[PDB]
């Protein structure tokens, strides 16, 4: 179900590849942690508002809201640094990269 | 992470709780099972279009629009079902049911 894992454990870089996408792949690491602290944080809220009236409420709204607008930017960067990584590739290497990517997405994988 | 069934299974339902809300379980479970086909669908379309060309594109940002409209309808529609339950609740069952509410919440349990 984790989409980039999946990608770079099975088809991983070559070794220019490697190289070439390092830079990349450090900063999407630190982007998708920076998002991850958002929608802990987001759970959190929730359950704090939860813990203080089991209901719906504006705070649930609010909290519900920031939980799916973090998961949706992981979602998105997720996907655009996957295109980022098949840009790196050899272009002979892509179509085993689509393969893998095409069946895991199918699977819902993210 | 599955916070309906975490729910079902730490703290179920009372013989008389469980004939009361017969009703209403059967109607989410015909909920949820609809948003999950649309979900697959959604997957699916991104999947589709990611195979015929594998770059953002209209189709890419339509199907991925899908996907978080189908994992949002999801979120907000078992929650709404989490709170149907408390209400069909002995009130002196609320609080076990909360605490592990709560805690399901913190770790991001949906
Ligand atoms: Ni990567
Ligand atoms: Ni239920």
């Amino acid at each position: 179900g984790d989409l980039h894992e999946i990608l770079h454990e099975a088809v991983p870089l070559d070794a220019n590849e490697r190289e070439i996408l390092e830079l990349k792949e450090d900063a999407f690491a630190q982007r998708r942690r920076e998002i991850e602290t958002r929608l802990r944080a987001a759970n959190g809220k929730l359950a704090d508002a939860i813990a203080k009236n089991p209901a719906w409420s504006p705070e649930v709204e609010a909290a519900t809201q920031e939980v799916e607008r973090a998961a949706g930017d992981l979602q998105r960067a997720t996907l655009v640094h996957v295109f980022e990584m098949r840009a790196g590739l050899k272009p002979e290497h892509r179509p085993a990269y689509d393969r893998v990517l095409i069946d895991a997405l199918r699977r819902g994988s993210q």
